[PDB]
């Protein structure tokens, strides 16, 4: 049904930004991509969360979006959340870039994120192989700094 | 297959809250309950609009949703469209404490509002009764107040 939606990221501090989501068959991949901008230059975990709730801010997300119930891995794994979109890269003005394509998400169906929460964190996601608990639920990259609903968009 | 979703509407004066939907069956009404603070006293009009786009605030969210383009219309009508949710009424300190059931939305299927966006406004929806074009798109409730993505929630 849906083929495009929109994210407009927000937070505590200065990060924000607008990713884009597309699809143009249901059964295909879907093409992410945009801006994001007042992060420190360097690596910064980008996942969707569960629920699309900001009631208490990004915290009310919840875990990262995982309905086949696997490890936490990088989005190239086969073991990851539907949720693990990866790292995403900040230059020195602290401006990321997103040109991402994926073909575990989908704006349609049981792994569809529309109404869920893309986050983007406060440090490196260690893509599961860091050697601990804590790796294998989240990576370990931490805080969020900021995020926004996945939306149906024209 | 979401039973509950959840809604923070934000804006650019007074107006913010939070709106509750719950849906325990697919075949089922949905209850839409919560708070929102800073409006005048009286009818505020209260829909579903088209997308969950807020890059342009809550302009982006475009018209009321109205999958099956029908004109506009009062909860109790037929012919109303998706998102008719009529009006909510905020007291004497400004605030609204919302509570409707409404058997047209949905929290799956065609008539899904997750990833939609839930919008209050500036005047009284007319519902579809003020016998001007204006009245059979928008029912003249006027300009959004506040708005946010409605999102899954747990
Ligand atoms: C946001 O700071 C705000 C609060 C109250 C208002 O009346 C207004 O216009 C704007
Ligand atoms: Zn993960
Ligand atoms: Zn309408």
């Amino acid at each position: 049904m849906a083929t495009k939606a929109v994210c407009v990221l927000k937070g505590d501090g200065p990060v924000q930004g607008i990713i884009n989501f597309e699809q143009k068959e249901s059964n295909g991949p879907v093409k992410v991509w945009g801006s994001i901008k007042g992060l420190t230059e360097g690596l910064h975990g980008f996942h969707v969360h569960e629920f699309g709730d900001n009631t208490a801010g990004c915290t009310s997300a919840g875990p990262h979006f995982n309905p086949l119930s696997r490890k936490h891995g990088g989005p190239k794994d086969e073991e990851r959340h539907v949720g693990d979109l990866g790292n995403v890269t900040a230059d020195k003005d602290g401006v990321a870039d997103v040109s991402i394509e994926d073909s575990v998400i989908s704006l349609s169906g049981d792994h569809c994120i529309i109404g869920r929460t893309l986050v983007v964190h406060e440090k490196a996601d260690d893509l599961g192989k860091g050697g601990n608990e804590e790796s294998t639920k989240t990576g370990n990259a931490g805080s969020r700094l900021a995020c926004g609903v996945i939306g149906i968009a024209q």
